[PDB]
């Protein structure tokens, strides 16, 4: 009903504002779209399930995430494929753990708004 499709709606606009701020943290947009096989051809064959930030706003735009789990499960993939895919040497991997700690800064307080709604 009318309660529940609100609820879901002001659920999304939480959801929203934490991944546009994880994007905007994103400078270099690493984590913006899905990795291109045809620069990185192995990438598939190391990387199970592949996510992304552009990804994640099409979930969001079709209401697919139904829980703050099912929001932070894709954020954290994100991270973990890059530490996984990639050198700590690399720029990518610096990258990946400046994002991890910038959201573990916030992922605390957006989930308790998150929760509050329901």
């Amino acid at each position: 009903g009318y309660d529940e499709i609100e609820e879901l709606k002001s659920k999304n606009e939480v959801l929203t504002n934490l991944l546009n701020k994880l994007i905007a943290f994103d400078k270099k947009r690493i984590f913006l779209y899905p990795v291109n096989v045809q620069l990185v051809p192995d990438y598939l064959n190391v990387i199970k399930e592949p996510m992304d930030f552009t990804t994640m706003k099409q979930k969001l735009q079709n209401f697919k995430y139904k829980s703050f789990q099912e929001f932070e499960k894709d954020v954290l993939l994100i991270i973990n494929n890059c530490y996984t895919y990639n050198d700590p040497s690399t720029i990518y991997y610096k990258f990946a753990e400046d994002i991890e700690t910038y959201y573990k800064k916030l992922n605390i307080k957006i989930q308790t708004k998150y929760m509050n709604i329901h």
